[PDB]
DNA sequence: TTTTTTTT
């Protein structure tokens, strides 16, 4: 009596799992009766306890399979095959709404009965980092039109200043938000070339802390990233289609993602500064790190540096229509959540509390 | 029963489908019911709702086999093959009727009954674009027909310029007109001794921002590019067929196609320019930007890039003489609808529009 | 009849093994007659004694398999599967946790009456470590904090101190308690690519006698470690993810392990400095020396470089509530052998012979 | 009512096909009816309208297999082992023969209904150059079968006279006659071993101008070369075997090609010139330069530089018992396809004018 | 009937054959008649002659077989699966028991019926040696313990002297007897990476001829080594585990060897002179050469070279009960075998012939 | 067979 590869494939789809070996791993727990499953009482993995009942008959004769590799291969095969299918045929708006459902899928698994994240906490986030620039949440909207619109050459945006400034936290949860990639360009030139070939299909990336020249004047030391980044000045138009590579693997070309640029306050030639659409400096606050300081929670769940933070500043602030039709949906029963758990007076008393460097919870 | 491999290999002949997981996937769409077919009920895709009947009965086989790589890779492989075959035998100007049998089916869909855009933007870009410099639409017949006619030096344009001067968006257009690739050579040696090899069955190709050690006096980005480029005479001649490189894949030795050179304002040897049918020696107009500023709608959906945009100025332009027999029966019965869309004022106030910088809509 | 592969599958379960090889050549020593398998009746290795007469029936027909390695490749997948599902699901305590388990699981077998050690030479180990440092257990706690937390830009602490005064023994036992890899930075930038790809999924890094510049006063050999580290501020850092490599491998992407740089008393720049959580100043002392002369046996073992030594130090000082719930059962049983096995007399005599400079035992 | 595999092998064999995707996608085309073939009807390529009424029957079948790329890889080995093995056994004669009817081949298509190259001009060039040195058809016929015969020390040959004196044009023109590669010495003397690894199993090679030291006086770029060159009386005496070089791969040995060494009016040590078959110095004459510079077309289209303007000036000179003799008779259609369009007066009106420096036709 | 590739594997495990290569032509021998083969006849191979009469039947049917490569390979993973068990669970006091049985059998060949050797000269081989350093039986038993042991800090041992004075004599004999492998360090730093990475998995390690800095003192050469030595402080101690790296694979980790070192008598830093248990002299001495003229046997047949000698020296010298239990057995039928065939009288006449210079037998 | 090594 065989195995039916269907009822894996869809578990595949379902779960959308993108590694033969994690597949591999996770159907196998399925062999055991879900009757005992001591996972599945303790309702600690979705991705598990979802599925265990529906499988279970499936994973018993899976067990016994000699082909065991093969079956996962074909699977995965069509997770990756529906991803281009999608990648060669979406708006890059429904791509955005596509993975503000992912988040908010965790977002309820986060806060759901299981519940482990403490909403109390992550709206202290919010507050941070409203705080920490002008009009916050209106600029991230202009930084979602653009990456929507990939208009093109006004595609990178640049974010500068002293260290220890936040622009690396603020970019990393812009980074979460979206999907992309981190790439580093501060390398010898042939060593770019599979580097920047990781950008391959992603939707952001983001350069880090390219490093100018004659930086000594200003204490920062001199290197390579800005003088590289002259060089790849056909990327950063993203006006016609350059070609990315991996090892043993031919080339592939598209036209490269859109995206953000940190540097510590070198020196740039305005032929390139002409490249940027914007720019924004970060400049020290005292009374954010004494926040910080009593609150260390923000740090130590990362929860600053986090995507579902931007996100919750998001629904918070912005009109309900800036959302596309189907998410306004889920974006109507989380606001109503935030506002019947965080009155105005609360979320004022943590506003209140971080603008005056007192620890936001009292 | 069973599946039929021939069937497969028939959709993906007739969809031209290249890739192996883009096909898998698409094939996979066919399994669920097309009466029912969301996608079919949009006309969302015209490579599904065109075949989504016709294949649904072999999908569903297709949907439990457990050969499904296998499958696809035997019909791609026919794909390559024809495309190989017909990239031999044809004549090049055979390979036009056909690249421009593309373009109309493609055409056929833009302005299908879904209107998807409107006609007269993308002619307000026509306007745009034959404005920039003298009897601009000439030009591209002048070099489509270098292009199947090959000859030493009567193969390779200079596009020269400053900033902000066009011959991106010119190269960008005629590009997306011919097919082909470009490429960069201001990276180094090893990358340029392979990269070199992407003219397999291409058509045309272009360079970008070729840079130039000298030109401090106009304090260019400046590097190895030009000599880089002088350097590359086989390709450049053409005089013989050459080695293209590839990797893991059957590399081919093919005439180097003809192509563009894009580079800034660099001094260059005389014989280095002695190399050429001409230069092109791009510079700035006022009027374009404000036309632009108002006209935004132009580079959201990326007309004045686009290959399309060429072929309704050449459309425009040219006499029925111009095209080959097969398509005069479309490219004549086509060209009847711009009168019926456009009386000759409305291209008249247009480009007026653009010529004092408006909106060029009214 | 036929093979079991599910037998061969738990087999390798069981013993966590991950080479096909070796998992191969142990399960091809069951096929002798279990009555009279010398190795089983002399008690030598547990995976070999506590398996045979299980697997016997099995391993006899799996001796005459045609198809030997193919059954095997299957297993250790299994277990690799085993190994991707927790590397993405766990939490850093559980892992832990996990460690904690197998090192107590390996205790239990040195200190088994079947086994070899002697728990009180293993125990006058501990001594000469609490003796190496200020509230020594304090510490460890407050390093293992540290790594479970592993909260960005908090994340390294610095060993520095003469040659000859221990720090790469304390590292050497905290990494093996962990589990992780040493790493050697002092070298030129191209090799140290895939020197840093050696981090891949560890736990802990440890860094490995860095090497400062100048300082020939200080009678220092130098070299360009700290160079590198200045640069590699993003790895430290943990802020964001980062892509590793292996030869002949895809790039591999994951935030970077938290750890421990070790060096010797070189100067460091203030970038450095404020990038370090903590720093520990080991120096050379005479007593332990004298007293670790005459009590050779701790070297000849491995005792203090072990982490078999620091666990047991950890449940001699530390409370039961400061270990994760699970494991509090076994930790009791250990803490009671342990007062069993000791007095506090005896552990007292021994910290005042290692004052002495004595031998440790008396 | 099976694929005949033989008969695709057979087919590979007869195209010579040396590529499965190619016969692949060749060999499909046979399977609909070539009753009506439309190339069948056209006849534009023999390659398909000679086989398609034999192969069509066994085509149909071919189309309905799914093994198809195991069928024509098999093909393409055959073809490649045929090679393999007819490349161990060549004379230089069948050598010589083989590389012979490439030009023929391309002649007939360059001069052939494709046309695209002007016979006249072309031949206009043939007597150009008839005149640059003494009774050169026959100069040419003495020294080519000199590079058959191959004899130790009877094999290379030096050029000499000032610049501009036409040397590098003919060498270049000679070694596009023949193949092979030309090389430098002017380097200190380890970068010269991967150079000479240039020359493995050349049919020819050539030696650029070796600034010769004993050229400083001269004015002439002087230095090491010389005294290199002079360092390899092995080599080019050629009586036995030596040692070559590659990047990333092991050794070679070879009996080196015969050659020529191309230089400017030097100082040479009578060591050197012993190894000569034959000195030719260059004079700049005027009436060659002028008469060039009043026929520029020679340039441009590369008529001059080109091997088959040194081929058609040995088929038009030369007796018929003197080529390779089967060959011969291909040579008499192609002097005939040559006698017919041109007198020996036309060309001895070309040959009059550029004597005279009068450009060359009228 | 059908290939028992179980006899096959029998076959190499008994022979221990490593090399599939090797195994596949070794097992095709045994085709032809055992009656007949002149090797068996001839007694050319125990390896062969033991064998082919057993293994003939299934040789016959192997060599009609069509997987002939399949079951070489099953066969030697089978051989490379137990090296791989043993590696990981031998002491190394079993591991040098292993390693005395092979050299045991050799020696039952060697001075066999068919043993080409004679006892008598290469007991001169143990004269010799027992000559060339003061108590030279009890330092070999005492080296082998501190191997044996492997006990950190005092793992290494110095020999130090002029040349010609016969250091590598004895390492090459020890480094056989125990197996191990030779490297070198006098390298630049660079390339050591690869040069360590020999010592992967070895047993000992003997670093060849380390140079020093300014022996041109005493007319040394002079180079790295001492230097890079200076560095790799606990590749030398031992206490720890280290990395280790071979060409196109992956680093492994590993405690590093126990070994030699060999120089000529330049200075040692003290730093290093600590690293060493004990450093042996070398020095020459004029009856050993003027001996070794008459007793050219020792050097034509490498007597003196072969861990055979050293062997046969432990045998003669050391107490049966000396040796580890499951050997002493073969020592007692040795010790007896020996005490036969020399008298204490022949012998020490030996050892006083050497004193003289005289040959050795008389 | 590339990529790693080797080349540099
Ligand atoms: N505006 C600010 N004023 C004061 N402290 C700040 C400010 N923004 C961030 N911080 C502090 O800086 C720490 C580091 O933040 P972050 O990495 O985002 O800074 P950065 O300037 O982008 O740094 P880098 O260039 O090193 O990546 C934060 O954890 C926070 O404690
Ligand atoms: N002739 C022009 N005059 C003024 N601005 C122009 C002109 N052509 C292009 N631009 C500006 O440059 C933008 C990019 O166009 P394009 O890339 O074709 O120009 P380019 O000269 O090739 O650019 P680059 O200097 O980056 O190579 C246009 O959208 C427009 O804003
Ligand atoms: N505090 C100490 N006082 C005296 N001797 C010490 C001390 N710590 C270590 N030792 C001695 O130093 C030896 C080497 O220890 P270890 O390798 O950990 O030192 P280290 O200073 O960290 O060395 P390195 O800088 O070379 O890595 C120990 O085996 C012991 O003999
Ligand atoms: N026989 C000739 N008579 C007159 N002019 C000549 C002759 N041959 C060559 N030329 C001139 O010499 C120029 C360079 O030709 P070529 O490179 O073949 O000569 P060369 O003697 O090898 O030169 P050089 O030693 O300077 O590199 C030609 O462009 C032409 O102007
Ligand atoms: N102690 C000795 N007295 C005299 N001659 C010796 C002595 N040892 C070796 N020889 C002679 O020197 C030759 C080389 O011996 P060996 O290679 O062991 O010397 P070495 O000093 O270790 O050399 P190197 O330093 O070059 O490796 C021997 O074959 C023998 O002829």
């Amino acid at each position: 009596k065989q195995v039916s590869w269907k009822l894996v494939t869809e578990y595949a789809m379902e779960t959308k799992c993108d590694d033969v070996l994690l597949l591999l791993g996770m159907y196998l727990e399925f062999q055991y009766s879900f009757e005992m499953c001591l996972k599945c009482i303790k309702k600690e993995q979705p991705s598990h306890y979802k599925y265990h009942e529906k499988h279970y008959a499936n994973a018993a004769i899976f067990a016994d399979s000699k082909n065991q590799k093969t079956i996962c291969q074909q699977a995965v095969d069509t997770v990756l095959a529906k991803k281009r299918v999608d990648s060669l045929q979406l708006t890059r708006e429904q791509m955005l709404t596509n993975r503000f459902n992912d988040l908010l899928d965790r977002m309820d698994i986060m806060f759901g009965s299981t519940g482990s994240a403490d909403i109390e906490e992550w709206m202290a986030g919010v507050a941070w980092l409203h705080c920490l620039l002008p009009k916050m949440d209106s600029v991230v909207y202009d930084f979602l039109k653009c990456m929507v619109y990939n208009i093109p050459k006004k595609r990178y945006w640049l974010f500068k200043g002293p260290i220890d400034s936040g622009k690396t936290t603020l970019a990393a949860a812009l980074l979460e938000l979206c999907g992309g990639k981190a790439l580093n360009v501060n390398l010898p030139l042939d060593r770019l070339n599979f580097e920047l070939g990781v950008a391959i299909d992603q939707f952001l990336v983001v350069f880090e802390d390219v490093k100018g020249t004659g930086g000594e004047s200003r204490d920062l030391p001199s290197g390579q990233g800005i003088n590289n980044l002259d060089n790849l000045r056909d990327y950063l138009d993203g006006s016609v289609k350059v070609n990315l590579e991996k090892k043993h693997l031919n080339k592939r070309t598209q036209i490269f993602p859109p995206g953000i640029v940190t540097m510590n306050e070198y020196s740039v030639p305005k032929t390139l500064q002409a490249r940027f659409v914007k720019q924004i400096d970060f400049r020290p606050k005292d009374y954010l790190k004494h926040c910080l300081e009593r609150s260390e929670f923000l740090l130590e769940k990362r929860i600053i540096q986090s995507g579902i933070a931007l996100l919750l500043m998001l629904i918070w602030y912005r009109p309900v229509a800036e959302f596309a039709q189907s998410i306004q949906s889920r974006i109507v029963e989380w606001k109503e959540r935030l506002d019947k758990e965080f009155s105005l007076s609360v979320y004022q008393k943590m506003k209140f509390n971080v603008a005056m460097g007192i620890g936001v919870l009292d």
